[PDB]
């Protein structure tokens, strides 16, 4: 029961964001040990109707208030660029920024993905971009 | 500068979720004092491209780990019911559950809103539902 021991004290030191879009979950945030990072993934994967989980939680101290506000501003800037985009729609992707990493998740076609990649290069205050896009034009695997 | 004093210590005691959909922001979570709750709203409202902010942060202790996992499961259950719904689409609303309160936000027409209300009555483990829906069929105000 090591991953449950003193869970309350460890979670008080944590920030855990759980964001779902369709049946895919993005985990971001900060926890004090790898046991809690894995527990969060295990617990989310066990939820009904969850298909895939992307666990980008880090093991380390919680980020500062100014960081989450800067992160939110990056996300707001990205959403504004998306609703202005020619092809890709703002409704079709989830956008989250955690500690300067811009995450974009959703289901798009190839034309929409190319537009999205063009938009994301225009976002400031981003150290890394992680796209989690399922291309709906990909042929399904054979039986 | 009372709302900034010892901000780092106060934010360590906090959970602040900032979720945007189109140009509307939902704030949920827990902070130790009303000054931080108001500061979060002021800082989010100041971001470029933010039109409306719904501040549902509470002043109190951070919720437990088991609570955020139960909350996520409510959200996952709601998303599953939405993608099965006849009229309303899962892509058109943002769903978030915080401490047993189900928040649904987005832009819908009347038919989609009626379907949504039918779906939300079928979600368990919810003490309160807060819909933040803009009905796109509402006539715009006169000049
Ligand atoms: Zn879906
Ligand atoms: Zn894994
Ligand atoms: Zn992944
Ligand atoms: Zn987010
Ligand atoms: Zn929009
Ligand atoms: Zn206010
Ligand atoms: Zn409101
Ligand atoms: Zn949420």
């Amino acid at each position: 029961n090591i991953n449950l021991y003193k869970l309350d004290q460890r979670f008080k030191q944590s920030r855990i964001n759980i964001e779902s879009f369709h049946s895919t979950v993005l985990l971001t945030g900060q926890v004090p040990d790898p046991y809690l990072k894995q527990l969060a993934e295990d617990n989310v994967k066990a939820m009904s109707d969850v298909k895939a989980v992307h666990n980008y939680i880090t093991v380390g101290n919680k980020v500062s208030y100014n960081t989450i506000m800067q992160d939110a501003g990056v996300t707001a800037n990205t959403r504004a660029l998306l609703m202005k985009a020619p092809v890709v729609s703002d409704s079709k992707v989830l956008v989250h920024t955690e500690d300067g990493v811009l995450y974009v998740m959703g289901r798009l076609n190839t034309a929409e993905i190319n537009d999205l990649n063009n938009v994301l290069q225009n976002v400031g205050n981003v150290t890394k971009i992680v796209t989690l896009i399922d291309n709906i034009d990909l042929a399904p695997a054979p039986a």
